């Protein structure tokens, strides 16, 4: 397979143009119809021209040849720009189009972030891949909306939104718990039959069919209809299959589910603003509903917990959302109460009829900063984020909003969602086992320099730009940062004092900067372990392993692991060092993968994708895993239950 990539990166450099320049040419020049149909954008091309022969002579061609296998071949599929069914683009040449893109006339900045990216220090969002340096740039990621109103009007007004969203390759999450209830007067059907008509626009506006994630608050009456809508088996009218759900979820419900009490289902028509208050203000609205019986029904929150419960071990979901955690620790909260997260889990961003929040979303290579010395180069990492933040942050400005609620919001606030992927890279390259109290240090330092150089940056930003328009009342505002709302002290790493002393000076840029995403494709691209996550599995069987067995003389053995679904720990020849490093997924402790989440979570200003991968499920575990994560502080408790 080594082999295979380079033979595959060579006959694309053969059937290529080599010149950068020629190829945007040909690009923008690309006519069908016989209607001249640019590929690429006037501005970026009549840029390319002018600085041509810096920027063809920037290039290094050879990093093509870094792309393994599979990663070149998901390249070619979607990321390399076809003129009539072939690939005119090399890899070089789409990341140049991006840096481009991204920087203009900026020519420095563009080739400075055109070698990160071709070095693989970090990579931008599929989106932005996509997208730069083209007309209708649309290099945001994903959305996060709520209904318009609790009417034909607004459902629609919002099932349009969610349309024009979803057809420009965004990802939506959606709040709607403010939507009535089966069976509730009209001065109604209900949110089924609602949620139907979503689905079946997800099918219609794609080829990727349109992903939405419905999230609802677990008071509502049509909860236990809500968790029934994944399930592969009922009624066609009683089922939506392509949505995907999630529970936005009050430490109330939690509480009470811990002390066996019950649980009062309400009508939001009948008992208005649960979902615009959170904590104790939403705790003394939902109590004094309840005394005013203001109530469609009454259950044992067990029952619902049960449910919730059953739900997930049939179809992994609903994911699982702290409605309160989110909120408490929240640098947006001065603007209301945030009534969802979005597709991932990861982004906490407020929405209101007037406002779609949106994700300007990076990853930062985690493998890339270990030495040889089997050190960290915190500094490095430091130094990178602050580019990829003045990359997202100019990525507001250029971007095509597809809604102009999506254009509101984000140049309102100016959110982004730097993330990761190889952190299980990380921790074999330096050789610390996931769950050794070594790895844990360096998962808490990892983060604390990436919250750390961003603020850092979005601070630079400010003193240049001047803060974002609500940035006056805001925590930050006020000195607090994002571990101080866990009450987490930082390690003596970085000087926070400092840092403190120019947010106080200048404000901030940016109202939130951190946001671990799923890197699904990106990571495969880069040859990376996926996120935050474990290393899933040991097989291509996986070039670390592969590189310490061959090293020691240990590499028949490719099939042993296929015999174990991954595992190394059976076989009797490796010895026990290797064995602690490469534990799959499966052999880890999810409680300490929990624990892990809540320690980085103090220097993450939104939230985490977080999977969990328990092998083996039953009702004690997962209920013992969702308590345990919502009394970590996680905002984000579950993304995806996965099993084995
Ligand atoms: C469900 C349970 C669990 C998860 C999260 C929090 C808590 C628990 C039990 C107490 C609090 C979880 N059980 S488990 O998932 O079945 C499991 C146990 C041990 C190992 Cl090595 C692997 C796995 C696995 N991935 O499949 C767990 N993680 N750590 C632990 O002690 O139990
Ligand atoms: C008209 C109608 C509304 N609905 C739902 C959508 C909304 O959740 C809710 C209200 O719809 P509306 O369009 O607001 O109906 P309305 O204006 O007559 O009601 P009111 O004066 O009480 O506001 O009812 C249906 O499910 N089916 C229907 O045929
Ligand atoms: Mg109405």
């Amino acid at each position: 397979a080594i082999l295979a990539a380079r033979i595959a990166v060579s006959n694309l450099h053969k059937e290529t143009k080599k010149v950068f320049s020629d190829v945007m040419e040909d690009l923008y020049n690309y006519i069908n119809n016989g209607k001249h149909s640019p590929m690429v954008a006037k501005s970026t091309l009549d840029i390319v021209l002018a600085n041509k022969d810096r920027l063809n002579s920037a290039i290094i061609y050879d990093r093509d040849f870094s792309y393994n296998y599979f990663g070149f071949k998901t390249l070619e599929r979607s990321y390399l720009l076809k003129i009539n069914g072939k690939v005119a683009e090399r890899p070089q040449h789409m990341l140049m189009r991006v840096s481009v893109g991204i920087h203009k006339e900026d020519i420095d900045a563009a080739i400075e972030t055109y070698n990160l990216l071709s070095e693989r220090w970090f990579t931008h969002a599929s989106p932005t891949l996509f997208n730069a340096g083209t007309n209708r740039p649309q290099l945001s990621s994903c959305f996060l909306l709520s209904m318009k109103d609790d009417s034909i009007e607004g459902i629609y007004d919002t099932l349009k939104q969610c349309a024009l969203i979803s057809k420009s390759a965004g990802g939506i999450g959606v709040a709607v718990s403010c939507i009535r209830a089966t069976g509730s007067y009209i001065a109604s059907n209900g949110l089924v039959p609602m949620l139907r008509v979503y689905n079946n626009t997800a099918r219609y506006v794609d080829k990727r069919p349109g992903a939405f994630a419905i999230y609802l608050e677990p008071w509502h009456l049509d909860i236990f209809e809500f968790l029934d809508l994944k399930k592969n088996t009922g009624k066609e009218e009683q089922r939506a299959r392509d949505l995907f759900f999630a529970l936005w979820i009050p430490d109330l419900f939690m509480k009470r589910v811990e002390t066996n009490q019950d649980w009062s289902l309400m009508c939001p028509n009948e008992c208005p603003g649960l979902d615009e208050v959170w904590g104790e203000e939403f705790e003394k609205l939902y109590a004094s509903y309840e005394k005013q019986g203001r109530v469609r029904k009454v259950v044992k929150a067990q029952q619902l917990w049960y449910a919730i419960i059953e739900s997930q071990t049939e179809t992994g979901t609903p994911y699982m959302l702290y409605k309160d955690s989110c909120n408490r620790k929240s640098n947006q909260q001065n603007l209301g109460t945030i009534k969802c997260s979005n597709l991932c889990t990861e982004i906490v961003e407020y929405t209101s009829k007037d406002e779609v929040a949106v994700c300007n979303l990076a990853s930062l290579a985690l493998n890339m900063y270990v030495t040889s010395e089997h050190t960290y180069d915190f500094k490095k990492l430091a130094e990178v984020t602050k580019v990829v933040v003045r990359n997202l942050n100019k990525i507001i400005d250029i971007n095509y909003y597809p809604v102009p609620e999506a254009c509101l919001s984000n140049k309102r606030h100016r959110p982004i969602g730097i993330g990761v992927q190889g952190l299980a890279d990380a921790f074999i390259l330096m050789r610390y086992p996931f769950e050794s109290a070594e790895a844990q240090l360096l998962n808490k330092q990892i983060f604390e320099t990436i919250y750390y150089g961003a603020l850092e940056a979005s601070c630079d930003l400010a003193k240049e730009q001047g803060p974002y328009e609500t940035y006056e009342g805001s925590p930050v505002s006020k000195g607090i940062l994002q571990y101080d709302m866990w009450n987490v002290t930082p390690t003596d790493l970085w000087d926070w004092k400092v840092l403190k002393e120019k947010i106080a000076k200048y404000g901030i840029r940016n109202s939130l900067l951190i946001a671990p995403m799923p890197t699904a494709s990106t990571a495969q691209i880069l040859g990376n372990n996926e996120s935050i996550e474990p290393y899933t599995s040991n097989i291509i069987v996986n070039p670390h392993l592969l590189k310490d067995l061959t090293e020691r003389g240990l590499w028949e053995m490719k099939n042993q692991i296929i015999a174990c679904n991954g595992s190394i720990q059976s076989i009797p020849e490796i010895p026990d060092d290797l064995k602690q490093l490469y534990k799959t997924v499966w052999e880890i402790s999810q409680k300490t993968v929990l624990k892990m989440a809540a320690e980085r979570g103090a220097f993450i200003d939104q939230s985490q994708s977080l999977n969990i991968h328990i092998a083996e499920p039953n009702y004690g575990k997962l209920t013992s895993m969702h308590f345990y994560g919502w009394k970590q502080g996680l905002k984000t408790g579950m993304y995806y239950l996965r099993t084995r």
